[PDB]
C-alpha cells in the first residue's frame, strides 16, 4: 500500500501518458 | 504509506503539471 | 512495499524514460 | 516505507527534472 496521495499521482501520470498517445495518434 | 522521499517526488510531479498548464493557458 | 498500481506506474516511467533516450540516441 | 522499485524511479525523476532545470539555465 501508498500513501494515498502517491496513489493518485500514480494515477494523474498514467492518464497524462494515454492522453498524450491519444493525441498523437 | 510511503517513503517520504516518494511522497515529496510525488507532489513535485503534480506542481510541476499545474504549472505546465497554467504556462499553457 | 507499494500499490501494485504504484508500482506499474513506475515501471511504466522508467520504460517510457529509455524509450525516450534510445529514440534520441 | 515504499517498494526499493518506487524509491528508484522517484529518484530517477527528480534526477531527470534538475538536470533538465539546469540545461534551460
Ligand atoms: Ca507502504
Ligand atoms: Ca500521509
Ligand atoms: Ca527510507
Ligand atoms: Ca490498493
Ligand atoms: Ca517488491
Ligand atoms: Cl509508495
Amino acid at each position: 500500500s501508498s500513501d494515498p496521495l502517491v496513489v493518485a499521482a500514480s494515477i494523474i501520470g498514467i492518464l497524462h501518458l494515454i492522453l498524450w498517445i491519444l493525441d498523437r495518434l
